């Protein structure tokens, strides 16, 4: 008779769920899969073909071993934890994982913003700062270390204590979370960000003579990484911006929909690094020759 109400309650039971489930562990499988393969291939396009050992290639190469940490190693735990809601690696990995996560974030950044400075100098004030690979080199290296440096706080507040376990930040005051979040915000995402903006927008302004055709191409291949990178991490800064510092989300009336928007949002942040491989295979001819040579062989 109530036909209906059993449907509705086996799509709420049993289909919604079921269907959830199947949508983010596909996303997620494969977000992690093109990830992995892209990144490995773009690393290997420019050890085989010397000729794009640029410092801006090189700069894409440190940017995808940022992605390849986070695809490796934080990937599969974010996907537990949006299934499960629990932490099940552990107390030690419990630091080591969101700390690499941070880690990998700062370098990303870091790695945009000299890309950026590196086109700037070149472009709009050329002749102050000499550009080569090898300081390039010295670059990254600094990238990492200073990266490396100013997460450890990031895995010091971290803990796993007993409810089955979790992992999440502890504070001693309410006041610190704040601070520290307004300041991970700004650092990690807003500051970086405007500067590249409204650097590439100079650059812009001045390229729009084989020389200029190539930093053209180049330069709209790095405007689009800048874009999507603000784009996929928006979300998930955002909200952290929300949580942390103006204390929303404390309510579990819909906890099902605070755990689906933050879902996604770690899932961008995965989806990140599969778009970046791609874009270069769309808008570097040499980048997609390379890539052509690895999926023929
Ligand atoms: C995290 C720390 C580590 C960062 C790592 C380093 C990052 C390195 C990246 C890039 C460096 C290159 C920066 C490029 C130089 C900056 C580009 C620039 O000068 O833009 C100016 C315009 O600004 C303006 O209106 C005034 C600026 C208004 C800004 C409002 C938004 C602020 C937030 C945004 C971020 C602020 C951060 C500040 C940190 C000190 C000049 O305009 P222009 O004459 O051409 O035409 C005028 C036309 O726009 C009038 O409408
Ligand atoms: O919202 S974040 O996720 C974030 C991430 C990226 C950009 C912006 C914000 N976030 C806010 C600041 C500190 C941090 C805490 C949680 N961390 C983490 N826990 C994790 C648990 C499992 C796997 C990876 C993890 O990474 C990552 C860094
Ligand atoms: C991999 C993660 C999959 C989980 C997706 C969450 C979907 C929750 S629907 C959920 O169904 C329950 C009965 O099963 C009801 O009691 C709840 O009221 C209703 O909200
Ligand atoms: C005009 C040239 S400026 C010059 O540029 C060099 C690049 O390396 C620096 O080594 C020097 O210190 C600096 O004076
Ligand atoms: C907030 C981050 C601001 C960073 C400003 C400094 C940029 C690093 S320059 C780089 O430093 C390396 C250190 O190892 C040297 O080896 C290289 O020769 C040199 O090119
Ligand atoms: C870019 C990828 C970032 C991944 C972020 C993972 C979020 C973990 S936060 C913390 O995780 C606990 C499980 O340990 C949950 O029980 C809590 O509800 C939640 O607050
Ligand atoms: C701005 S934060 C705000 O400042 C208060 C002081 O008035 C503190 O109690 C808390 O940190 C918070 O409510
Ligand atoms: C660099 C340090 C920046 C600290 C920023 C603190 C911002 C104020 S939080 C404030 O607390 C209220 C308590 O009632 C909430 O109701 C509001 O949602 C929220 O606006
Ligand atoms: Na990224």
């Amino acid at each position: 008779a109530s036909e209906d109400e059993f449907l509705r309650y086996l799509w709420r039971d049993y289909l919604y769920p079921k269907q959830y489930a199947w949508v983010l562990i596909a996303a997620y499988v494969a977000v992690f899969v093109v990830a992995l393969v892209g990144n490995t291939l773009v690393c290997l396009a420019v050890w085989r073909n010397h000729h794009m050992r640029t410092v801006t290639n090189y700069f894409l190469v440190n940017l995808s071993l940022a992605d390849v940490l986070a695809t490796a190693i934080c990937l599969p735990a974010s996907l537990l934890v949006d299934i499960t809601e629990s932490w099940l690696f552990g107390h030690a990995l419990c630091k080591v994982i969101p700390y690499l996560q941070a880690v990998s974030v700062s370098v990303a950044v870091l790695t945009l913003s000299f890309i950026a400075l590196d086109r700037w100098y070149a472009i709009c004030h050329p002749l102050l700062f000499k550009s080569t690979a090898r300081r390039a080199l010295g670059s990254i290296l600094g990238i990492w270390a200073v990266s490396l440096a100013i997460m450890v706080p990031q895995a010091a507040v971290m803990e796993c204590s007993s409810v089955f376990s979790v992992c999440d930040e502890r504070w001693a005051d309410d006041l610190a979370p704040k601070i520290y979040h307004s300041c991970f915000f700004i650092v990690t995402y807003l500051a970086p960000l405007g500067l590249m903006a409204m650097a590439y927008f100079q650059i812009f302004r001045k390229l729009w003579v084989k020389q200029m055709r190539a930093r053209r191409k180049t330069a709209k291949m790095l405007m689009v990484v800048v874009l999507v990178f603000a784009l996929c991490y928006l979300p998930i800064s955002v909200l952290n911006v929300l949580k942390r510092v103006f204390g929303m989300f404390r309510q579990a009336s819909d906890r099902e929909a605070v755990y689906a928007a933050f879902t996604f949002s770690h899932w961008l942040v995965y989806a990140n690094s599969a778009a970046n491989p791609i874009i270069y295979n769309f808008l570097s001819g040499k980048f997609r020759e390379q890539f052509k040579a690895a999926f023929s062989w």
